[PDB]
């Protein structure tokens, strides 16, 4: 329940998540508060992954395991839902590769006001609105909303011909995630 502090003045801000010893339905939650007074327009989130291990589970595909997870990301001023149960594979391909087909899957749900041309997602809001929605910046830039992230192992509940839970193919699997957060100037370049 302890929030994480991302100092936007820092060179790189990233948060890692270890997905290990989980079972379908499990959720992981983390809060982030930004700190700054640089002229920041956006804070762009992207996802990377790695270190997949089968650990005796029948699945040996890193991507298939990744595809079992969803992320909900919101900001708190009411709560503003930016990403709602976005599939982690789709989010990886969009935000790491700017893959167009993957972006289309996310664009099904997301308000394009949060989507950066690069494929990364803007998570910097002030009372639920992005900074460029405002008519200029005050002499002292307002602190950005708190960010809340929820990662869940989706629970299919599908059985096969043998009556076994199909998602047990992932039993034992582990993988590591890293979410990056990049502050941008008002011209859109990294600070």
């Amino acid at each position: 329940f302890a929030s994480g502090t991302l100092d936007l003045s820092a060179k790189e801000n990233s948060a890692s998540v270890n997905l290990s010893n989980l079972k379908p339905g499990d959720k992981l939650t983390k809060d982030f508060q930004f700190e700054n007074s640089l002229a920041i327009k956006e804070v762009l989130m992207a996802l990377n992954y790695g270190d997949f291990k089968a650990n005796g589970g029948s699945n040996t595909s890193p991507e298939d395991f990744l595809s079992q997870f969803e992320v909900t990301l919101l900001t708190v001023g009411p709560k503003n839902i930016i990403l709602d149960d976005a599939n982690l594979k789709d989010l990886y391909l969009m935000s790491a590769k700017n893959d167009a087909a993957a972006a289309e899957k996310i664009k099904k749900q997301i308000d394009p006001k949060f989507l950066n041309a690069s494929g990364k997602v803007n998570v910097a809001t002030i009372d639920g609105k992005t900074a460029p929605e405002y008519d200029g910046v005050p002499k002292t830039p307002t602190d950005f909303d708190q960010v809340q992230m929820e990662i869940q192992f989706k629970d299919d509940k599908t059985k096969d011909e043998k009556g076994l839970m199909v998602q047990n193919k992932y039993q034992g699997n582990s993988i590591k995630l890293q979410f990056s957060f990049e502050a941008t100037q008002w011209n859109g370049l990294t600070i």
